[PDB]
């Protein structure tokens, strides 16, 4: 009778899913890059990416949805990387920034629940959810770039301490 060292569920491998709703996706990527994206395929495509620290304003190329974009990026944190959520209302529509993160543990949420697409905002270790209103929110189609766990709602606590701690 042993003593194990939290409830995780994964990793599991980049891929491109209809996630359950109710669900976090906590997002674990390695470098600069998209990180994931989601679309209703109406109204509303979010692609989040990241930006190591200290990049000074720069103009780089993403595919998104399968689409090269050019997306004017910077990071002035020297010390923590960001995600910044960007979003389409089209399918040809240019994309804007939102809702940045700014991050040590290089971790990233999304969760389809009650009418919203949830994700992560502020600096670490206080990062907290905040949801954009998207129609058919629980038929959203995701792309993750990135190994990737899933934690149910109940566990939101435990998804929000590893986004602010690693
Ligand atoms: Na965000
Ligand atoms: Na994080
Ligand atoms: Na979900
Ligand atoms: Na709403
Ligand atoms: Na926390």
């Amino acid at each position: 009778g042993l003593v194990p060292r939290h409830m995780l569920d994964g990793p599991y491998q980049p891929t491109s899913f209809n996630p359950p709703v109710n669900y976090w996706m906590l997002l674990a990527p390695l470098n600069a890059g998209v990180v994931v994206e989601g679309t209703n395929n109406t109204n509303r495509w979010l692609a989040t990416i990241l930006v190591e620290p200290g990049v000074a304003s720069t103009t780089r190329t993403y595919t998104l949805f399968g689409i090269q974009e050019q997306i004017t990026v910077e990071n002035s944190s020297n010390t923590k990387w960001k995600f910044i959520d960007l979003m389409k209302t089209t399918s040809s529509g240019t994309y804007t920034q939102h809702s940045p993160l700014l991050s040590e543990p290089k971790l990233y949420g999304i969760m389809k629940h009650g009418g919203q697409l949830w994700t992560y905002d502020g600096e670490t270790p206080n990062a907290i959810t905040n949801g954009y209103s998207t129609t058919n929110y629980d038929s959203v189609n995701m792309t993750s770039f990135c190994d990737f766990y899933i934690i149910p709602r109940s566990q939101e606590s435990v998804c929000t301490e590893y986004i602010n701690n690693g």
